[PDB]
């Protein structure tokens, strides 16, 4: 039949703000609209994915992404997603696409430039591989 496809990219920061996995009540509650709007689709699957930055060991992003997936599925399903549905994975820095760029624009300040607060820039600036994907595939 016909699909479409969504992917609501939520990042870390507003999920978990500094926290490892407990959920911001704002992200609670945005989560729960989508939730309930799932709830009126014709929806076939719900994958969330979890996503991190280059910033750690292919076990330990791939468990932190695994957990981080969890708990924003286990929210949807709270919420009213079927657990028939719904997945969560861990893909963490398999797809990271902020590493190259990140490196390359913080090395364009190596003027003493606190040699420390370049690696913040760092982590700063792969923000956005930081994040949990939920992907939508419904019928049209």
């Amino acid at each position: 039949p016909q699909y479409v496809d969504e992917t609501i990219s939520l990042s870390a920061k507003t999920l978990f703000g500094f926290d490892k996995d407990s959920l911001r009540a704002e992200a609670q509650d945005n989560l729960k609209v989508l939730a309930q709007r799932l709830s009126r689709t014709n929806i076939q699957s719900v994958r969330v994915e979890g996503h991190t930055d280059f910033m750690g060991s292919d076990k330990y992003n791939q468990a932190l992404s695994e957990r981080r997936a969890y708990v924003v599925a286990n929210n949807l399903v709270s919420n009213g997603v079927p657990v028939s549905r719904i997945s969560a994975v861990g893909l963490g820095e398999s797809q990271a696409q902020m590493t190259q760029v990140c490196e390359a624009e913080v090395a364009k300040l190596g003027a003493k430039v606190s040699k420390a607060k370049k690696r913040e820039a760092l982590i700063a600036c792969i923000e956005p591989d930081r994040r949990v994907d939920v992907k939508i595939r419904s019928i049209v």
